């Protein structure tokens, strides 16, 4: 359907959408902010080039989407809590170890190279809607056990507070209904994932690996290539990204907020 | 659980029992075959050591479990068609991509080597029931299309007659036995090709965990073939595994087969 | 690179060529430079380009013999130009001789949709250790189209015998002209490991098939009417997305020849 | 076999042997038989015995060496004979640079049925393979490391740990130090990768091999009676011991005979 106040240019035919004709630096009216939340429910992973926003005004913009916390974890910067800093892999979405990860991540790009570091997303919509009526009769009901503990629990430990928080499991639905679009998504992730709760490791890992390489197929997936000025904004329980590890060297920097979320409901 | 006509030596914790005090070529009073087929409702597989039967009485003991027919995809005796031979592997069980797989097989050594050609069973009542709550929950529902297309039919002809070797038919996940009512698992890997209404990809993983959690050894038996022995399994809850081994060594079975009724869930 | 800009599309492989107008014939430094190029980022393309059927065939030849393929449905007038109306595969491995490389003319696109992804199967193999190195070094691969047009396609209810026959390539290729080391595998058309049963290969081809297409080895091309793109051959693999469905999309394709790949 | 009845159990491994009383000591003969028969039925079996600890360890000292194993029981007054009492396809210890070369273990106390031990036969293991898949993987060795059962990655599924982590290194295939045959040497409980390679790399070929090994065609049965001796060679079979008695008393002793590094 039509935008009026925006120009949107889907990136492929299945996720992803750049947005220009908005400066960020302006607060935006309702009619313009609708719209941008319009593109991000249906595209679900978001990006307006050619920006140039201070921390005060990423902020803001983030503000729009739902609350923003800083999240320990990271560095964060100097006088700005909220703004988490990354510089110098695995498909995931974030931190799905907590009992309410983040709905969305606003990303900023400040320095980038000429080439390198993409961002690879998917559709956990499309991975869903791909599945067999009888697979997803099957799998419906069930809930996974997620927890840090290959990140930076005892497993990530075996390697060759801090512990305690990374082997601590939370419990969420396979299958998880948007609280704003309604719509059914695959909830499950490599990394966070642990097992089907009340299944053992080994009756879990063959539906689980299906649907770790199912949700992951080239073809529900996009691309995004990385500008000096980019914000950009993923869905943080309809997606999964994956940094791509290629520009070994290069100095990359981009800021981050992170905007909070309630518990993920079937 | 005494037995009083006849002595019965489980083989396992799990499955499979030596009977012996029986003398097959005489006919069976109602107690005593109660007590037979008793133990082969327990047991699942049950052999008998030292018979010298002819292909009639054969028959006839075969015939107090069920129906018996001749199978043809088959050798089959001279003068005995009910009969069919076995002469000179994957685990499975018989002839499942029928929609009335049978219900038994008594299998009658004639001949045996020394030593060699074992053959293992496992029991998928127990294979069941050793799958937690949430994943018998999560597949009790589901049906699995078998077909014979690896074995005769299409495939099978790629490596290098077929319509009913490719021949689907459908059979539940888990069955209940129609004489004990206990649920078993129903699932080989020689036969099912997928589960039903979804695609090879989304079915490998769960039928491939299927295929390797119901032969764990733990399950299984393994029957040492004499001269002699009439032995007797059930088709719907056990799998079965022949050994090769013996390569070159003569070995010569009779084995009549007893039918069956569509699995039920 | 004094003569053509050349932008990498990722740091790993890829590269976007302006600065040149194909519907001229290019000068010997020129013409080199692409070379270095192509050789360097493996799959490069040429945005904005308006040329004939005569032109494209003519910047193929460049490359190397180009020659009718006649599996494939061939431009009225100009039979060394197919037309093109998913795994992750190199084109035609199941022959001896399979193509060095493929000059591709995007003349119909719709606005979104259809992109391309490319890996560099030089990195596959430079990401592998020392050891797995030495031990799959020697080894050979069967390759076949007999899941394609072959027996087994046809199971699923001559084409059959040139679909069923077996080749023979070895899993690690040098390239003929930049003399690297690259992994030659893909799988479409890779059967078994010469000598091996299906039982024993399985494991280590699949392992290789994932990774091989792990995203960081990997590019995506979106395309654009006008674009001219090259791909080797050899050392790439590519994935050409479906995601459009019904939206009327038309390449057309030549097709370049090489030598039977060579440890 | 003039001195000794020898039994085979399968077409592929294990024999009973009779015609002989392990209380009385064994002239040369018959013992070169015995041995015989162990270096090529691989597992092998004395029916009805009824020997003391010092029997045992005698017997089992014609084997080769016999030293304690410290982290294994040990009975009261004979430091050599570790108990059994009350899983995965091994061979014992293999995280060690010097395994055991063979273990005798005596049946005590059985309960009528249930216990049985599966054993099989790595030389078949390693003969069935392609004399391609053998070129390639002839020269590779594998990291072995007790870590899963008693190191960090056991520790995770909530000194001992060290010794649980500490890795070694042994060929894939080993020839046997008496027979000279070659035998496959991989076991998935110690098995942790291939040595130089990541994890990831070796996953596929190992689990492969892990299967290969544990065919039904390759592999006995044992169905343990009182008074069994048994004897098998640690280093061309696996066995695994079947749990399906949960409650029945079971006892067994055990000794275990040293031997060399494995070797290519």
């Amino acid at each position: 359907q039509r935008f009026e106040r925006i120009a949107v240019q889907p990136l492929t035919g299945v996720l992803g959408a750049e947005i220009t004709g908005v400066d960020l630096r302006e607060p935006l009216d309702d009619s313009t902010w609708n719209e941008i939340l319009d593109a991000f429910h249906t595209y679900q992973v978001i990006y307006f080039p050619g920006q140039a926003i201070t921390n005060e005004q990423h902020i803001a913009f983030s503000r729009r989407f739902g609350p923003v916390d800083p999240v320990p974890l990271l560095k964060s910067i100097e006088g700005y809590p909220e703004v988490q800093m990354i510089r110098r892999e695995n498909w995931h979405t974030d931190s799905t170890f907590l009992d309410a990860p983040p709905a969305a991540v606003v990303m900023y790009a400040k320095e980038i190279p000429p080439y390198g570091g993409d961002t690879l997303f998917t559709s956990m919509y499309t991975a869903w809607e791909t599945l067999s009526p009888t697979m997803q009769a099957t799998i419906e009901g069930l809930n996974v056990v997620h927890s840090a503990t290959r990140v930076f629990g005892s497993l990530y430990q075996a390697q060759n507070m801090d512990v305690d928080a990374g082997d601590r499991e939370t419990v969420h639905p396979l299958v998880v209904t948007h609280p704003e679009t309604g719509r059914k998504g695959l909830y499950v992730n490599q990394v966070y994932c642990q097992r089907i709760e009340g299944m053992s490791e080994k009756e879990s890992e063959p539906l689980l690996s299906f649907l770790f390489a199912h949700a992951t197929k080239p073809e529900f997936t996009c691309r995004v290539r990385w500008q000096e000025g980019d914000v950009l904004v993923w869905d943080n329980l309809c997606t999964q990204h994956y940094a791509v590890p290629d520009y070994a060297g290069k100095f990359r920097y981009l800021t981050r907020t992170t905007v909070g979320g309630v518990r993920p409901a079937r």
